[PDB]
């Protein structure tokens, strides 16, 4: 279970790149003005691309650094609320919840970091876990609201984007409080690492796919 994390790193350090130069290659295939929720996956996908070589080589080294991730989470959770509405908002509405949507994502990853930096079931802990649940709430109910109005293929392709991330996010918080429950660190991390692989290059994917529709495609 050390080594298969190890080797997860890895698969997800080939999966992020691979993701990355998929959605750049493909950005062309897209008109311009669909083109940003595109580019914004690509970098999302880079930068953890550039964390899981980080994590992998701190794995190997033993002192494995668990703040990498977080450093990865809150610069990509937001970001990728971004690259959703670069793809359902434009001008003073995509500004809008660009600034309010990412900074309640920042302030989402931030709770869950001073919590996840004290004793496991400690009030720091359980501060963290709320503040954090709170906020994941507010981004998918956020979400949600976010599809009334669209219709035929834009409203099939943001059911796509929604129902993954309401569905693929959910493991983040349930990895959170399984240490509570008992001895999960191993499980967590491989588990974690599937789960960004999947959420990252499948939102990417899904933002392109809404990006072609959106381009008459």
């Amino acid at each position: 279970m050390e080594e298969l994390t190890y080797r997860l790193f890895m698969v997800a350090t080939v999966g992020m790149l691979a993701g990355t130069v998929f959605l750049l290659a493909s950005s062309r295939e897209v008109k311009p003005e669909h083109r940003r929720g595109v580019y914004i996956s690509a970098l999302v996908c880079g930068i953890a691309w550039y964390h899981y070589q980080k994590m992998g080589a701190s794995w190997e080294s033993g002192s494995y650094d668990t703040g990498l991730r977080y450093v990865d989470w809150v610069l990509t959770v937001p970001l990728m609320f971004v690259e959703v509405l670069a793809v359902t908002r434009k001008g003073a509405a995509y500004n809008e919840a660009v600034r309010n949507w990412g900074i309640a994502a920042t302030v989402m990853i931030g709770a869950g970091y001073y919590g996840e930096t004290s004793a496991a079931g400690s009030n720091e802990y359980w501060t963290g876990f709320v503040i954090a649940m709170a906020t994941y709430v507010w981004l998918m109910r956020n979400l949600q609201a976010e599809g009334e109005g669209l219709k035929g293929d834009q409203a099939v392709a943001f059911e796509n984007i929604k129902n993954l991330i309401l569905v693929g996010w959910i493991i983040y918080p349930l990895g959170y409080i399984a240490p509570v429950v008992g001895d999960f660190d191993a499980i967590r991390e491989v588990l974690y690492t599937i789960a960004d692989i999947i959420n990252k290059v499948g939102l990417g994917v899904l933002v392109l796919q809404m990006a072609r529709v959106q381009s008459g495609e």
